[PDB]
């Protein structure tokens, strides 16, 4: 039932003589910029006097206003935060964008908002990677790629779908797969696991921490046990591969796998089943849409006092005393933006 | 305060002219084996008549049953599952082990049971990795290492935490570091993590899969959001390096970040960390040593249909399909194992 893009299902073809204009350069656009680039699309960077401007500068991109950016090219992504979509893309986008242009978003949020809105004369689309900047940059230059659905919303040309595939291509999406999913869907399931999902799991590894701790085990070893060790990440990602069940079932002595299934189902009440439904009414009903907009409104002031109140909790208090005592395995990220081969 | 052994506070010189037997070549035991053969030290394999032998000898070592492995060592590494430390450390082990050798667990649970005992003129200590075979070994090429615990439990020798730190250096345990830590509190760590933390993050992943399906979200798509993707993971395996909250902050978008602050410590009930307390109960009263031994009986028979059971939950199904139909970043591991 299920539409799904890998390599064999799109080509380069359709960015032959084309200007991609990525617009913002931060989380998603640093990793586009660079993929599209080494892919051998011609790339020029629209974004606003910040940081992420001399970054591009400093990375050996051409960097303009987006305005300007939009003007000179046949296809625009808009990878800034989803807040900004509106004033951004009725000042610097609508205007600038040509005929036969091609807009895509990274998420349907705006979308669903009515933030950005079909034009006559040119396509719109969602292409939205399921995986942050840094994976999807080392992905792509060790030939593999991160997930993403996408959604064609207009289609002018009659070439859109094409275009998106040959930008997810480029970027190396469809080395994983590219589904077709409705922006509206990926929106509230995109919100669920950044509202639900990633608290609860945080939350939950940090309650395993406090309990330790309160009841006389070694702050150190808690925290390395809870996730400080990355084991816990070890088996999240390994299970992504191969099932989380099975990686308990290779990797684990017969007491760790004879504990794990003793408790496996059992460990949370009804509630934690009933807030996830709750948190999805939220997102769905227009609820937290209007909590963004309050929060974005002051430059995510809130947001900066959260960031830094997080600082001050136990958990990350010992994750500092453990990084300091403990050598953690990482890769050299210096030059990981900088221009490469095409894999 | 705490005491952390790092590549500078240890070296390979108590390894000169020493053999270690490694007893089981499993998750750990492979790992162990190949790590010190590449550090140079002799090594020898001690195996029951199963596919690890054939194993170990297909990867180029010198394989025995375990009493002829223990007989010939200076340093045993009893890597087998915990529940039959009793017998093979009474029958294989205690009867063949050299004056003044070294018998080191993985794990504190066969000590504090008294299955494993400090004997007459012998060394007795704990080493115990903070991570699985495959990344233990993945690191040691990449000349990186996993965390480890020790405890010195008996030493007659006077050189244990030498030898110890030796073996914990050579198979890269020091390039992260290996605190003290008693064999006793490691045991209700361990079997904590394995019991509460891991089934929970699970039982999480697939309450958030069965309310979007539930809710009529595409199953693939959910699939992929709750760990698939490979992004959850990613997440937790890069919060290890600069903090959970951390990740959340630098590789958040605004929306995503407003989002998690709004629900960060206040998706779990007090019921959460009550089960947690009930669980470590069951790890140090001997309510799960027992549950642990009753499992073992016809060679863990119930295990066997769990895990079998497993593959076929909803959250399994739907996994199969997505890893079907997307292809996930992995590396190749053919003789991972063999000399470097
Ligand atoms: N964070 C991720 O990994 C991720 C994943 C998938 C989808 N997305 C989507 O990608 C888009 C970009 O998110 P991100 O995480 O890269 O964000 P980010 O916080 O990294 O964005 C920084 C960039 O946005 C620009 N910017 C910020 N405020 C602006 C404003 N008012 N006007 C113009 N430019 C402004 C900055 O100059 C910079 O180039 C969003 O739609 C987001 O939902 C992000
Ligand atoms: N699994 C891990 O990553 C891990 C991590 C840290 C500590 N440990 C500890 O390491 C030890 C070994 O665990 P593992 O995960 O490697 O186990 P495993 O399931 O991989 O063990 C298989 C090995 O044990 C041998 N074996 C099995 N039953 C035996 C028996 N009755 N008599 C003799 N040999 C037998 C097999 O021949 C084989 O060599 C345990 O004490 C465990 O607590 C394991
Ligand atoms: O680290 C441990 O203890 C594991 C075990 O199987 O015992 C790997 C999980
Ligand atoms: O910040 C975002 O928006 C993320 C996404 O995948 O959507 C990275 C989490
Ligand atoms: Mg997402
Ligand atoms: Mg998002
Ligand atoms: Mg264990
Ligand atoms: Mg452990």
């Amino acid at each position: 039932n299920d539409l799904i893009y890998q390599d064999e299902h799109a080509s380069l073809q359709p960015l032959e003589g084309r200007t991609v204009a990525v617009i913002g350069y931060g989380i998603q656009g640093r990793a586009f910029a660079a993929n599209l680039r080494d892919s051998g699309v011609a790339v020029r960077v629209g974004n606003i006097d910040d940081r992420y401007f001399e970054l591009a500068r400093a990375e050996g991109h051409r960097v303009t206003n987006i305005a300007e950016a939009v003007a000179h090219a046949d296809i625009v992504l808009l990878l800034i935060p989803d807040e900004a979509h509106g004033a951004v893309f009725d000042v610097d986008i609508a205007p600038n964008l040509r005929d036969g242009a091609l807009l895509c978003v990274a998420h349907g949020h705006s979308l669903v908002q009515g933030d950005v809105r079909p034009l006559p004369g040119r396509d719109l689309a969602m292409l939205a990677p399921r995986m942050y900047g840094d994976p999807i940059r080392r992905y792509y230059l060790a030939g593999q790629g991160a997930p993403a659905y996408f959604d064609i919303v207009a289609d002018h040309t009659g070439r859109a779908r094409d275009r998106v595939l040959a930008i997810a291509r480029a970027v190396g999406f469809t080395r994983a797969g590219v589904m077709a999913l409705g922006y509206r869907q990926e929106t509230f399931l995109d919100l669920f696991q950044e509202q639900f999902l990633a608290p609860a799991l945080v939350d939950l590894v940090e309650t395993g921490f406090q309990v330790l701790v309160e009841r006389g085990f070694n702050p150190k070893a808690a925290l390395l046990e809870v996730y400080g060790s990355g084991e816990m990440g070890k088996m999240m990602l390994d299970g992504a591969d191969i099932g989380l069940d099975e990686v308990v079932a290779l990797q684990g002595s017969p007491t760790c796998q004879v504990g794990y299934h003793r408790w496996r189902g059992r460990t949370l009440p009804t509630a934690v089943r009933e807030l996830a439904a709750r948190v999805l009414d939220q997102i769905e009903g227009g609820d937290f849409s209007a909590y963004l907009k309050e929060q974005a409104s002051n430059d995510y002031a809130s947001l900066d006092d959260a960031r830094r109140a997080a600082l001050k909790r136990p958990l990350n208090v010992a994750h500092a005393q453990v990084r300091a005592a403990f050598r953690f395995p990482t890769e050299a990220a210096g030059g990981l933006y900088q221009a490469a081969q095409a894999p």
